[PDB]
C-alpha cells in the first residue's frame, strides 16, 4: 500500500475521468483536490451528485475501501460509473497514492 505502487491503478482504471493536478480541471470525473477529511458532492466545479455529502462519514481508509468494493451501492446516487475493484490490495496502492497527491 503506498504511492508508487499506487499511481499503476489510478493511471490505469481512472485517470481517463480523474485528475490529481494542483490548481485543478476538468474531465469525465472531478479532479480529487482536497478529497480526504471530508464529505464531497458541493465543490465549486466538482461532485454534481450529492449523495457524496449526505453519506454521513468522510473519505478515508477504510471509507474509500468499501466505497471501491462496490460504487453505486456505498454512494447509492453518483454518476461514478465503475463496477468494482475485486482486490483489497490494489484498493490499498491506490489510496495511498491519493492521499500523497490530493494533499500535496
Ligand atoms: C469515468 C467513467 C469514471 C471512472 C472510470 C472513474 C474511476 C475512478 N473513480 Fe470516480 N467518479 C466520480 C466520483 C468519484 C469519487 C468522489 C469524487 C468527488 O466527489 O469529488 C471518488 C473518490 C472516485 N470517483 C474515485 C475513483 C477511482 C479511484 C477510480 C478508479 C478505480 C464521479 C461522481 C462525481 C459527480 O457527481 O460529478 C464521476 C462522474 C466519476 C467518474 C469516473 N470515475
Amino acid at each position: 500500500g503506498d504511492v508508487e505502487k499506487g499511481k499503476k491503478i489510478f493511471i490505469m482504471k481512472c485517470s481517463q475521468c480523474h485528475t490529481v493536478e494542483k490548481g485543478g480541471k476538468h474531465k469525465t470525473g472531478p479532479n480529487l483536490h482536497g478529497l480526504f477529511g471530508r464529505k464531497t458532492g458541493q465543490a465549486p466545479g466538482y461532485s454534481f451528485t450529492a449523495a457524496n455529502k449526505n453519506k454521513g462519514i468522510i473519505w478515508g481508509e477504510d471509507t474509500l475501501m468499501e466505497y471501491l468494493e462496490n460504487p453505486k451501492k456505498y454512494i447509492p446516487g453518483t454518476k461514478m460509473i465503475f463496477v468494482g475493484i475485486k482486490k483489497k490490495e490494489e484498493r490499498a496502492d491506490l489510496i495511498a497514492y491519493l492521499k500523497k497527491a490530493t494533499n500535496e
